């Protein structure tokens, strides 16, 4: 199966100049915990915004472009992403805004931050229908000395 990962300022913003201005540490080891030992596709320009390849994951890039190193996976199209994982249980797709909107159609889950952040951005999560999701799991954190932010983790399957 195909799961996306995304963590959501108000207003569904993902991204603002290439980057995530917010820090939660606690929203990035729910990522680590959800993505290890599992594949993740992502677009070039958020290989860029990462900057070097996630240990103990198969890292595949879609770009139209060659590839420039050969520490990940380089695929040119959706369907090859999904043939360069081979056969495992669950792919999860880790963004940005142009490769979340090609692969929520083939989703069956989303987990999904809720951060309670305003931010000015440039990358917006898609407008998903919220009538084709079930929420199977949420659990919501104040801010604290570590995060300075509310944020809830949800878990949502496709009726
Ligand atoms: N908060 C979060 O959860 C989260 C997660 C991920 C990313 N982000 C943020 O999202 C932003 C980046 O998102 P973005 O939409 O600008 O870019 P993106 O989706 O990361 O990358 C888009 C690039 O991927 C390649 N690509 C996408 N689909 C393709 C296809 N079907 N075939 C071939 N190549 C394909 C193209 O590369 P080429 O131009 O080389 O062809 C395209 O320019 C950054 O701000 C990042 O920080 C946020
Ligand atoms: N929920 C969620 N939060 C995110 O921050 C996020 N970020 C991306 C894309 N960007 C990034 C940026 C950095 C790292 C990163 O450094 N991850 C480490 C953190 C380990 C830790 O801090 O415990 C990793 O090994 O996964 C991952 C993804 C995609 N999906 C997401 N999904
Ligand atoms: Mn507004
Ligand atoms: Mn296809
Ligand atoms: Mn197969
Ligand atoms: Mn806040
Ligand atoms: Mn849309």
């Amino acid at each position: 199966m195909i799961s996306l990962i995304a963590a959501l300022a108000v207003d569904r913003v993902i991204g603002m100049e290439n980057a995530m201005p917010w820090n939660l540490p606690a929203d990035l080891a729910w990522f680590k915990r959800n993505t290890l030992n599992k594949p993740v596709i992502m677009g070039r320009h958020t290989w860029e915004s990462i900057g070097r390849p996630l240990p103990g994951r198969k890292n595949i890039i879609l770009s139209s472009q060659p590839g420039t190193d050969d520490r990940v996976t380089w695929v040119k199209s959706v369907d090859e992403a999904i043939a360069a994982c081979g056969d495992v249980p669950e792919i999860m797709v880790i963004g940005g805004g142009r490769v979340y909107e090609q692969f929520l159609p083939k989703a069956q889950k989303l987990y999904l931050t809720h951060i309670d952040a305003e931010v000015e951005g440039d990358t917006h999560f898609p407008d998903y229908e919220p009538d084709d999701w079930e929420s199977v799991f949420s659990e919501f954190h104040d801010a604290d000395a570590q995060n300075s932010h509310s944020y809830c983790f949800e878990i949502l399957e496709r009726r």
